[PDB]
Formats: structure tokens, C-alpha cells, sequence
């Protein structure tokens, strides 16, 4: 979190279809996302699902959703902020 830049935040990019299905079903539907854009959405969809609770120990539960088969992993925690956006770029395109 401490080696990540605040401009990653303004990173544009187009989901891959299985992610974009997810955004559309919390947020507008556009085709270039910012990153901004796609973390915001991805926290709301965790918060909505309930894949995300208070002293789950900041562990997001995702084997029973299709957020699990868009990160290949059935859980993984919310401070593991290298590996989420790991798991998001292989979901995504960038727009230049
Ligand atoms: C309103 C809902 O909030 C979500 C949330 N909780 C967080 C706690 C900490 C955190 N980091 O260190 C600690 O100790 N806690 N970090 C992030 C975080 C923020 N931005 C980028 C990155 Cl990579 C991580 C947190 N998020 C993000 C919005 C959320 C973004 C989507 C990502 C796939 C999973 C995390 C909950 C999961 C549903
Ligand atoms: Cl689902």
C-alpha cells in the first residue's frame, strides 16, 4: 500500500468480459474504466455479495461467486494490496 502511486488510481482501462459482467452489475455500464472506477466497483460488489464481513480477519471470501473465478483463489485479504492488483490486470486491458 505504502509503494503503490496514487496515480495507478488514474490508470484507464477496458474489463475483459467476465469482469465487466461483475461492474455492470454495480455500477454503469461504460467501456474504459479508470482504475478508481474498477476498485470502488469491486468493493461495492464484495460489500453487496457479502464476500467481505466485520473480524473475518480482512478476508474476502469469493469461492461461492464469480469474483473467485475471475481471481483464480477462493479468498484472499483486502491488505494484500500488490496481489489484488494482480489479480485485476489479468482481467483487464490498458487504454493508451
Ligand atoms: C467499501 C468496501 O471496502 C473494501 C476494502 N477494504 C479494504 C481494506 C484495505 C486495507 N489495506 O490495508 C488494511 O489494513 N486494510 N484496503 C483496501 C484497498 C483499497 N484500495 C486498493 C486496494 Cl488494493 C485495497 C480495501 N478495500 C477496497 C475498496 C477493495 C477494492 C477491491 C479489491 C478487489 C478488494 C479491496 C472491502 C473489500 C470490501
Ligand atoms: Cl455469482
Amino acid at each position: 500500500g505504502s509503494q503503490i502511486p496514487a496515480s495507478e488510481q488514474e490508470t484507464l482501462v477496458r474489463p475483459k468480459p467476465l469482469l465487466l459482467k461483475l461492474l455492470k452489475s454495480v455500477g454503469a455500464q461504460k467501456d474504459t474504466y479508470t482504475m478508481k472506477e474498477v476498485l470502488f466497483y469491486l468493493g461495492q460488489y464484495i460489500m453487496t455479495k457479502r464476500l467481505y464481513d466485520e473480524k473475518q480477519q480482512h478476508i474476502v471470501y469469493c469461492s461461492n461467486d464469480l469474483l473467485g473465478d475471475l481471481f483464480g483463489v477462493p479468498s484472499f485479504s483486502v491488505k494484500e494490496h500488490r496481489k489484488i492488483y494482480t489479480m485485476i490486470y489479468r482481467n483487464l486491458v490498458v487504454v493508451n
